[PDB]
């Protein structure tokens, strides 16, 4: 198992229980997350570690290694310096993250997805907290919580399972059921966050009534300055059929062409 290493390859050095730490047999400097006690939600998540190990896309946060053998396991990541993109969004300089930066930033995210898409990987937590900033606006998706579609198009969470109401489509807060439709749906809440600067979606409204919103057709207003054609991508996302929203590949297509449309 390549992906095995013993933890004393790692030196901790800030805590972020996510550490900023140093691989010192690359001198390369990785984010470490831990795991203190050995219980069956910590054991979910290195089964989905398991799964970064297929997955490798520019655009996705890369797995380096793990420590299963025995307590505080470690899983330990590529390493992205300006955090996470809605704190990135919120405190940058406007002038310099401009329209064409925050197309560029869309475009990274719809690539990623579209390569989740056609490996049938669904993310389940799609949003701007979620994907980590690099050097010169470069994007990644977190990809910890993946789930693969072993058989058929839809994974069901098991009952009682809480989700961010906001960034959820309307068929996983019903039927507690995700596809990549539904991811499909809280990509157009992350471009709502992008086009916002880091705003919270549905601003103001209760959280008890959002779904009924939703069945009455009501959606999140145009941001100001957004492009109508972004917000025609927006609107496609939230469509209430998930068979009627695009795929990953319309929506990465159309975010090539707008972003080379760009001078
Ligand atoms: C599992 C996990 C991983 C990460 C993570 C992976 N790679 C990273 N690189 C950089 C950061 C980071 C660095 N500096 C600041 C911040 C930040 O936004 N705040 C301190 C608010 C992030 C993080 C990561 C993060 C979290 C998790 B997890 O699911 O707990």
């Amino acid at each position: 198992d390549k992906w095995e290493m013993e933890r004393t390859d790692i030196t901790m050095k800030h805590k972020l229980e996510v550490y900023e730490g140093v691989w010192k047999k690359y001198s390369l400097t990785v984010a470490v997350k831990t795991l203190k006690e050995d219980t069956m939600e910590v054991e979910e998540f290195l089964k989905e570690a398991a799964v970064m190990k297929e997955i490798k896309h520019p655009n996705l946060v890369q797995l380096l290694g793990v420590c299963t053998r025995e307590p505080p396991f470690y899983i330990i990541t590529e390493f992205m310096t300006y955090g996470n993109l809605l704190d990135y969004l919120r405190e940058c300089n406007r002038q310099e993250v401009n329209a064409v930066v925050l197309l560029y930033m869309a475009t990274q995210i719809s690539s990623a997805m579209e390569y989740l898409e056609k490996k049938n990987f669904i993310h389940r937590d799609l949003a701007a907290r979620n994907c980590l900033v690099g050097e010169n606006h470069l994007v990644k998706v977190a990809d910890f919580g993946l789930s693969r579609l072993m058989t058929g198009d839809t994974y069901t969470a098991h009952a009682g399972a809480k989700f961010p109401i906001k960034w959820t489509a309307p068929e996983s807060l019903a039927y507690n059921k995700f596809s990549i439709k539904s991811d499909v749906w809280a990509f157009g809440v992350l471009l709502w966050e992008i086009a916002t600067y880091g705003m919270s979606p549905y601003p103001g409204i209760d959280l008890s009534q959002v779904y009924e919103l939703l069945e009455k057709d009501y959606r999140m207003e145009r941001p100001e300055g957004c492009p109508e054609k972004v917000y025609e991508l927006m609107r496609a996302c939230w469509q209430w059929n998930p068979s009627d929203r695009p795929s990953f590949a319309e929506i990465h297509q159309a975010f090539e062409t707008m972003f080379q449309e760009s001078s």
